[PDB]
């Protein structure tokens, strides 16, 4: 059970799924919570990551010591960083101005050289300068659900995850679907030619009140301690739950750590 690598990449994945103990009532559906913060770098993007550049390998896009030019943030950004570092990659990083310091200084100590664009031009801004990079220089640029079959063994009557997780919804529920026929997939979001509709079943909107609330009880009562999608997630999970009752299961999916946040006002307190 204790295992040996070669490479911290070897990590990304097989992230533990932990029962909800207390902050579930006696009437609902078991729930869930799968840790993507136990990733090697503390949230679900580490695999989105990983599969980003060992496409671009397969695809024979990339031998050793290359540069790989890539408009990304947030927690996909320290993913990159982490990933290019442990395969050997110069990671050039075009990010929207928006983070602090530290954030920088955590993606530096990966390596990684950073391409500041304008805040409030998001990731548009930042896509646009790596391309412009990327013409002047000429740089690269480029499971989960297969786990769950694992953990919940023969039966899963739900799967809520955060629209932040994107693609990872996306392709966990192929897999779902064929495992569990009966199976409803939800997206959630913040409150802020046939058609295919086999990516999720029902959107649910959590407001970030609801959002805080979620995050912080869990964190309390179970211990368990995730940024604010996390929350979201939660309290989705919680309402699926109820509806579905007893004898049900319900799984989440928990994209990154508390820790990450402990800046924002998700566990700010009065003083």
């Amino acid at each position: 059970m204790a295992r040996t690598v070669n490479s911290i990449t070897e990590l990304i994945g097989d992230t533990p799924a932990v029962k909800l103990n207390r902050i579930v009532d006696e009437d609902s559906a078991d729930v869930y919570l799968k840790l993507e913060f136990m990733n090697p770098g503390s949230s679900v993007k580490d695999r989105i990551a990983l599969a980003m550049i060992e496409a671009a390998e397969k695809a024979g896009k990339l031998k050793p010591g290359d540069t790989i030019v890539e408009p990304t943030s947030g927690n996909t950004g320290i993913g990159l960083a982490m990933v290019a570092a442990a395969k050997g990659y110069k990671a050039v990083l075009v990010m929207p101005d928006t983070m602090s310091l530290e954030r920088r200084n955590l993606l530096r100590a990966y390596g990684a050289e950073l391409v500041l664009t304008p805040g409030a031009q998001g990731m548009r801004g930042a896509i646009a300068k790596a391309e412009e990079l990327v013409r002047e220089h000429g740089y690269f640029m480029p499971t989960t659900g297969k786990e769950i079959v694992e953990q919940m063994g023969d039966q899963l009557d739900a799967f809520v995850a955060g629209v932040g997780t994107g693609g990872t919804i996306t392709g966990a529920g192929k897999v779902l679907r064929e495992a569990y026929p009966n199976i409803k997939i939800y997206a959630v979001e913040p409150a802020d030619d046939i058609l295919d509709t086999s990516i999720y079943d029902g959107v649910i909107t959590v407001t970030t009140e609801e959002a805080f609330a979620a995050a912080r009880r869990a964190a309390r009562e179970e211990g368990i301690l995730g940024g604010i999608s996390s929350g979201a997630a939660i309290h989705a999970a919680l309402k699926v739950a109820k509806e579905l009752g007893k004898g049900k299961k319900v799984l989440a999916i928990i994209p990154s750590n508390g820790e990450r946040y402990l800046s924002t006002p998700l566990y700010q307190f009065e003083d």
